[PDB]
């Protein structure tokens, strides 16, 4: 399939939503190749909008999946290394799929010299940087 | 079972709140599948909230789990590597489940050049 | 035991204070299961307050323990890897139990372009972000 | 083939935009070598732009590739190490190809001493 | 021995101040157990302070210890891994015992877009 | 060759531009040693300017090369470790050759206490830090 | 030796200045034990001042030493691991001995939303944080 | 040879400036030992400066060395580990020899809650 087919695009969104990766989806019977999916995306705003929603749902599904990949790892050195790689790749991807939810979280307690106030001295410009 | 139904959603929460993961909750008979749970959440703000607090309770349970996974690890190379992966995955997840509580903690002492005041020039 | 029992809650606080983990405490004779402890926490402010104090003390105990875990590690590859995991898990946990005391510590010397003053240029808003 | 020629440059872009890397594009018959592609870009701002969007499309393709590399890795020590290197290299590259999209994501909660207000003294 | 007693607390400090850890101090005859030492500290601000300076002295001793642990490590895989764990644990601990002295050190050169001035818009 | 030779300097710039390292270039027939190249740089602004341009081009070439080094790694433990080292060294170098293009990229969402506004309290100086 | 001896303290400063560690120095013939050195430090400002100077010099010596430890490492797995540990320990220590010289170095290019200006909105306090 | 002497110090600089390390420079006949070189620097500001530029030239040489160490590493486990240590040590050192040039490079896009403006309240 090369021509845009909304029924197929809808199915793609559903599968992605459930956690499946695009390349894996594109290997299913009657699915377009990844290049074609990207081509559809580029020219159909209805697909793009639903695909963005599916990406959010996809991330929520993957967040649950990482526990299973780790917990069910076959206790063999190479198998554990692969499980680790699969989990690390997902962790990285999740932060990009939904940065607000899955990005890193840090609380910075900001203090100044010797634990006192932050000391700031302002001066007029000394070079032409405007 | 696909139709959004309170009490059932209320059930799932109490389940997660007791430390149970979403997968296990959904593998129970009469329980909606993962996708259905998400669909619900997405279209109901009330469920989003109650689920959120269950998620914070789940985090508190996982926090204690990591000590046990580490301390009880089998002293075999692959098993220790697996335990480390299980712990690392939980640590990462906890920060997302309750960022204010389980996020990273840094104290930054901010000083200026040579430990003097921070020098700023403005236009 | 399912019903809240202050004598038992007090004992829990004492054991945690000494460095023992909750799941380990809950395996002792006559202790409630972890779910029950969390249930007690949720509905009894007297327990919650004493449990928070116990968590602070727990962290101070663990801070001493990490030296022992490392120093006494059996010099076998797997045993050292486990000791490392036990220590790393505690280090991570300590920062969350008492962020002010056990969080990361950084001193940032802040300077500007070419080691001079930090150069700032202010402008009126160019888009509607208010 | 060294002379800057639109349509050919337009071709390369569509090629990269479909996920193909620069090396492969340049190994095709009638295709300028790497150096020539760069020379072009450097002296033509129009090509720099179209190439930039092709680069963002290429990033989107690589983003999906990393899942497959990880999930389909052969369960052998050296092969898993190789797969990890392939993935790590792509992750690093993606942030440079589209920094706004694939860069690191952090939420910093900024507070002052003891969780009070941030204290500043100015001269 | 549970009753808070100066001179005994004064003793512990001088002990820690000479590089000795709390465990060893508490394993001595007539010495309060760990819990008792903490109880004391918690309810006495004077002890909290003297203990704090002993802790800074202890840090200075540990700082020199890490060189010896590294340099004298037995050239065997597991022993080197153990030495690395001993050193890493001490490095992490030192930053907490004296954050101003043993915390991380960074110099950040702050510049704006393209190395120009930092651009800010305010409402 | 010790005396500055523009034809040779031009060749050096071309080879570097294509991704080759300086020490490797300096092993080619009739090339000056690295010390000599640095000596030429120090005293000839025409060379320095063209060398800086070549460094930018060099980085763009290396950015493509890292994919090949990883993808074509011989699946042997030591060979993969070497490929990793070669890639890591290039990643580090690229950020210094063109910091704007190849430096790290972070988006920091800045918030204040409890996810509200960042709370700032200003006070008059309490010590003489001016 | 327990009593403070300036001649011995001077020697200590010289040895440290050259890169030697304190515990190693204290094993030399006729040297005080480390506890004694710290005791001397505590009560003699002349020693403390010269010891601080020696620490700066010590760091400069170690900075050169790390190259040698790495370059001369015996090509055996355990020996390389030990060399790495020796180098890593020194790197960490150097930043604390002279933070200005040997601390981490970062250049942060600060930009705002979508690569434009940093957008700041100020508001009156909404809670009592003063 | 302990007495501070220009031309000799000038010599050392040209030596370092050509990529040679301080150890090798000091192992040459008629060359002051390490300690003497430092003593000099400490008490002479002129030498501190000339040495500083030699140090920046030395950094530029080491920068090219790291490519060769990596690319020419012997494909044996311990040798690759050694090469990695040699490279890592040089990378770390370079940032200290010329921080503006070889320090870390980050671009931070600073935004506020939910990608809106950065919200500040002042007292």
């Amino acid at each position: 399939p090369s021509d845009y087919m909304p029924e197929v695009a809808d199915d793609i969104c559903s599968l992605l939503s459930s956690g499946e990766s695009l390349l894996k989806v594109c290997k299913r019977p009657g699915m377009p190749d990844k290049s074609t999916v990207f081509a559809w995306l580029a020219k159909h705003e209805d697909f793009r909008d639903k695909y963005a929603k599916a990406t959010e749902a996809r991330a929520d599904s993957i967040f649950e999946e990482i526990f299973e990949i780790a917990d069910n790892a076959i206790p063999d050195a190479a198998e554990v290394a692969k499980a680790r790689l699969r989990v690390d790749t997902r962790k990285w991807a999740l932060a990009r799929m939904n940065p607000r939810k899955y990005g890193d979280k840090v609380t910075n307690e900001l203090v100044g010299k010797d634990g006192g106030a932050i000391q700031i001295e302002t001066s007029p410009m000394s070079t032409l940087f405007g």
